[PDB]
């Protein structure tokens, strides 16, 4: 339902699987790697045109 | 299919022209973007998606169409991406642009005049009439 | 009437938002213009006119809508200008949806087009985008 | 039916004006009841489309 786009360290990377959303960070899986990204550096985008 | 679109960029006078075509009707939308980037391409798709039932967009492997910014726009708007109707349409667009180029100072004005002429020319319906007919029939 | 539109400008974050609304359907188009000038208004109308059967546009007495450059665009595209308050209620509706989704995007122009998407696709029954296509195609097919 | 010409001769674009002739460097127009000669670069000749 959701997809997460994020920046490490400038170019936006993604889409990545959303595993968990916290108060100050989000846990995602981009390909085969699990990453912990701060909220300010991640965009969680819902598929709105579908549903 | 009423929801199939083709997007590609063409260039004139050193400027970038992003052209979208409704394949089933030949209706076109065009915009002069300040840079051929994924951010400008994604912003173009958002405007297109909120306007027509955009289900599938077919582009080449340009770095602006394969960018992450476009993937987020297509995902949010519910658009599927696939990687010569648009290329033949760019030739038609540049033809009409040259016919009206001297009538305006800015290239972007001649572009929108050319899109106007294309979408309103009958044969019989015009391209602008066909896309509205096709989409309303699908509803 | 399928060819009546209303255009007006609203402001958010110091930027100018030019909004066009199809009165019969409530369908809207919006674009962030770099300046509230007649040249940007006329370029917006050309894009609008080559897209829908734009026959009459209702605006206020702003110096950008009464400019000569807009008159030339309307004459070339065959548009008549007139100077229910649909656009004023629509500016509130657009800015309402913009504020609801503003944090989802960096650029204001992105939130603008998301809000236009949300408005034209919302069912409450046809949607705004479905009504304008239904109204215009009915006039074409008949 | 015919054409309209928009022109500047001091600021704000003036017109529409009747088109009489288009030259290499000037255009002969009639704005209302007055005959004017305007350079090409200060005149927009727009064909009646739509
Ligand atoms: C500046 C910027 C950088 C990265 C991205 C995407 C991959 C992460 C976007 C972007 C693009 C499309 C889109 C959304 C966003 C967030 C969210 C909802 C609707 O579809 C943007 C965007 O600008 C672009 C639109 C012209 C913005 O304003 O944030
Ligand atoms: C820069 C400029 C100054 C004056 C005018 C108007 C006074 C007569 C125009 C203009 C406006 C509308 C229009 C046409 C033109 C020539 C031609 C045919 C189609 O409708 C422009 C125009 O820029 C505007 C369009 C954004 C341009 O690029 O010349
Ligand atoms: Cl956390
Ligand atoms: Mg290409
Ligand atoms: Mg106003």
């Amino acid at each position: 339902n959701f997809r997460v786009y994020y920046r490490d360290s400038p170019v936006w990377k993604g889409p990545a699987k959303l595993l968990e959303k916290g108060e100050g960070a989000v846990v995602i899986q981009d390909n085969s790697d699990i990453k912990v990204v701060p909220r300010r550096k991640a965009k969680i985008i819902r598929d709105y045109g579908k549903q």
